[PDB]
Order: structure tokens, then C-alpha cells, then sequence
């Protein structure tokens, strides 16, 4: 049970780190687009 | 081990959809001005 709940809550984790990373990410790219 | 691991992992996911939605929050309200 646990180890293949591991998982499923750990891809779970690694679809919310990549979102959260792509959006840090295309801030900054906004931003120096942005910047005036 | 595992389920204070499944602690360790709920508690940092409660983490990220937290810190996801204050993100994406901002940039939706942001992007409302162009």
C-alpha cells in the first residue's frame, strides 16, 4: 500500500514542483520584460 | 517510516498548493490589465 502511495502522492508532488517552478520561472522572464 | 514519510510528503504538498495558488493567483490578476 504505502510505497505505491508514496508514489502516487510523489507524482503527485513532482506535477506541483514543476507547475511552481515553470511559474518562478516565467515571472522572471515577465519581469525582465516588464522592467521600464 | 512510511507513514511518517506520508506525513512528510502531505505536509509539504498542503506546502505547494499553498504556495501554488498565491502564484498563480497574482499572475491571473496581473495578466487582467493587459
Amino acid at each position: 500500500r504505502e510505497e505505491d502511495a508514496h508514489s502516487n502522492l510523489s507524482s503527485v508532488r513532482k506535477k506541483l514542483d514543476g507547475e511552481i517552478s515553470n511559474l518562478k520561472k516565467e515571472i522572471e522572464d515577465l519581469q525582465l520584460v516588464i522592467q521600464k
